[PDB]
C-alpha cells in the first residue's frame, strides 16, 4: 500500500474517489483528506469526508485518518448551482447511521484544529515514504504547499495524480465571460494550477477532461449498486452517483491502480489571465516545461468494475 | 376500515415521499393506483420511480400492486425546470434498484406502460366498489380531464380530493419575470384544470396551499433522523429523498393517511387562468354558491414529523 492524501472539494465524484481509495487499503493507505470550500461549503465537505470515513472504519479495516478543512478560497467560485451537494449527502440516511456519527462526532474536534493546507504539507513531507496526493479538487493546496515549502515538499510527494484541466478537448466552465475552454477544477484557482502544472520535480498525472469524458456516469451501471445494497459502500456510491462523469472517481482508480489508464507526457501550463480562457490549461512548447502525465483512453469498464468491487468493501 | 386511494403525482422528491407515506400506511390506506403527470420531472422517470417503490414495498411489506400510468397532460406552463431534482436520479437510487425489486416491476411494466394515466384515474375511480380518494400532489389536470370527461359520473365516485397546491394568503413560489410570486407551482402548471377541480360542485377537495405547506419545512436534523433506521428500506428512501431537499406533498398524502394532521377551513377557491402576473394564484372567489375547498390551516407538524418517521419503518 502507499500513502495517499486525498485533496478533494467534496463534490459527489470527490466523494466516490474518496470511497475507492479507502476501500482499497490493499493498494492505498489513506493516511489524509483535506477538504477545499470548493464544490461545497467546506463546512458540508469536510463532515461528509468524516461520516464516510467513519461509516467505513467501523465497518472495514480503514484507519482513521486527519481529515482538514482547507482555508483556500476561490479565485473563480464553482457554480452555486450544483456545488454544495455534499451538503445533501450530509443529510443522507446512509451516512448518518449512529454509531457512525458517533464516531465522527468524538473525532471531529481533532479534525477541525487542522488547516487543510497545512495538514497536505505536514503528511506529505512527515510521511516516512512518498505521498501520493489524489487533487479531485482544485489545486490551491498543491499550491500552497510548493510556494511555502518548494522542493521540501515536491520532493515527498510520489505523484500528484490530478482530477483536471482540459488539454485535447473542450473544457466544462461555460459562463457568459468564458469561452468553455477551461475546466472547473482549474478555473476555480488557475494561479495554483499554474504553480502546480509548472511545477518542476514534482511528477503529475493529469485526469483532464480528456480521459474523463470517456467515461460517462451510466443508468445502468448506477443501478448495479442496487445489487449491493448489503454494501454501505454501494448504498453511498449508488446514492451519489445518482444525483445532480466519473471525473474523480477515475482520478481515483488510477492511484488505486494505474492499469486504469495509459499516461503520455505534455507540458501543461495554464492561463492565468482574466481572459474567456481563464483556467484554461494548455500544452506550451517553451524549453524544458515540466511534463504532466496526461491520461488518455482510460480503462471503462476496468475502472467501472473496480468501482462496484470496491463499493463491496463493507 | 382502509379507504381507496390514487396517487395523482409530478414525481419529484415529495411526490414519491406522499406514496410513501400513502402505500405504507395500509391500515388507514388501500392505494389503488397511482399516475405520473410530466410536470416536475420526466413522466418516464416518476413512473419508474413509482413502480420501484411500489414493488419494493410489494415484496417487502405486502403492498398490494396497483395500476401506475402515466398522463398525457401537457403542461399549459412549463415549469423552467429541468431541476428536478428527483425522479430521474432516483430511479438509479440504489435502494429502488434491488433485483428482486426491480424483477418485479419488469414483469408488470408493460402492463401498467399501456395506461394512459388520465384515463386509468377515471377507470380507477369510477370502476371502484367504494369511493376513492385522489391524493393529487401534481398539477390537476387529471382530476380536470376526468372531471371535463365523466363529470359526475366520475366526481360522485370520489370521495374526496386532497389537493397539494395553491397559496391562498401567503405568497406562492412561482417566481418568474411575469409572474408576481402569488402562483404555486401545481396550480401555475396548468391554471384552467385547476379551475376545473376548484369549481367543481359535488367533488369535495382538501387542499393543502402552501399556507399550511410552509409551516412544516424539511429540516436536516430531522432528515438525518432517518439514517437512524437504516436498516428499514422506507428510511433509506424517505431519508434519501429528502436528504436532496418543504413538506408540500408529504403533508397532503399524510392528511389523507389521518385528518389529524390538519384542520380545514372551506374556502370557495377559483384559479387566475388569464395571462396576468398571478396566473395560477389561487384566489377566493365571492361567486355565489361557489364550491367550497377546505383548505388546510397550521397542520400538526410534529404529528406529521412523527408520522414520516413511523411509516417509514414499515418495511
Ligand atoms: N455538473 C458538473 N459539471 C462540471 C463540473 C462538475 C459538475 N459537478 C461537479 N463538477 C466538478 O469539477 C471537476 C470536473 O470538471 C470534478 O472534479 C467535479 O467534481
Ligand atoms: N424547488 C422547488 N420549488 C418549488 C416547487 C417545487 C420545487 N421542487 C418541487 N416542487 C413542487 O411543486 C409544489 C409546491 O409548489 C409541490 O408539489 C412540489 O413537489
Ligand atoms: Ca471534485
Ligand atoms: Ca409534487
Ligand atoms: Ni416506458
Amino acid at each position: 500500500a502507499k500513502n495517499v492524501v486525498l485533496d478533494h472539494a467534496g463534490n459527489l465524484d470527490d466523494f466516490v474517489a474518496m470511497v475507492l481509495l479507502a476501500s482499497n487499503t490493499e493498494k492505498v493507505r489513506l493516511i489524509g483528506a483535506l477538504c477545499t470550500d470548493a464544490d461545497c461549503f467546506v463546512e458540508n465537505g469536510f463532515n461528509v469526508t468524516g461520516k464516510i470515513m467513519c461509516l467505513m472504519h467501523n465497518n472495514m479495516n480503514l484507519p482513521l485518518f486527519p481529515i482538514g478543512k482547507s482555508a483556500a478560497t476561490a479565485v473563480n467560485p464553482f457554480p452555486k448551482e450544483w456545488r454544495c451537494l455534499a451538503k445533501n449527502m450530509d443529510d443522507m440516511p446512509i451516512l448518518n447511521i449512529p454509531e457512525n456519527v458517533e464516531l465522527w462526532d468524538k473525532i471531529k474536534a481533532e479534525n477541525e484544529k487542522y488547516e487543510g493546507q497545512q495538514l497536505l504539507a505536514d503528511l506529505v513531507m512527515n510521511s516516512e515514504e512518498k505521498v501520493t496526493i489524489c487533487v479531485t479538487g482544485p489545486l490551491s493546496n498543491v499550491a500552497w504547499c510548493i510556494d511555502k515549502y518548494g522542493e521540501k515538499f515536491t520532493s515527498k510527494v510520489e505523484e500528484c495524480v490530478i482530477m483536471g484541466g482540459a488539454v485535447d478537448v473542450r473544457g466544462n466552465v461555460f459562463l457568459p465571460s468564458t469561452d468553455g475552454t477551461a475546466e472547473w477544477n482549474i478555473y476555480w484557482d488557475p494561479a495554483s494550477a499554474k504553480t502546480v502544472f509548472g511545477c518542476p520535480g514534482l511528477r503529475r498525472i493529469m485526469f483532464s477532461l480528456d480521459s474523463t469524458n470517456t467515461v460517462p456516469v451510466r443508468s445502468p451501471y448506477v443501478q448495479r449498486f442496487g445489487e449491493q445494497t448489503n454494501f454501505l459502500l454501494s448504498i453511498l456510491v449508488g446514492t451519489m452517483w445518482a444525483m445532480c462523469y466519473a471525473w474523480d472517481a477515475l482520478t481515483a482508480a488510477y492511484v488505486v491502480d494505474q492499469k486504469v489508464a495509459n499516461v503520455d507526457p505534455v507540458p501543461i501550463d495554464v492561463v492565468v489571465d482574466k481572459q474567456p480562457n481563464e483556467g484554461a490549461t494548455v500544452r506550451t512548447d517553451a524549453e524544458n516545461y515540466p511534463l504532466t502525465f496526461v491520461a488518455r483512453n482510460p480503462e471503462a469498464e476496468f475502472f467501472l468494475d473496480m468501482l462496484l468491487r470496491s463499493a463491496r468493501a463493507c
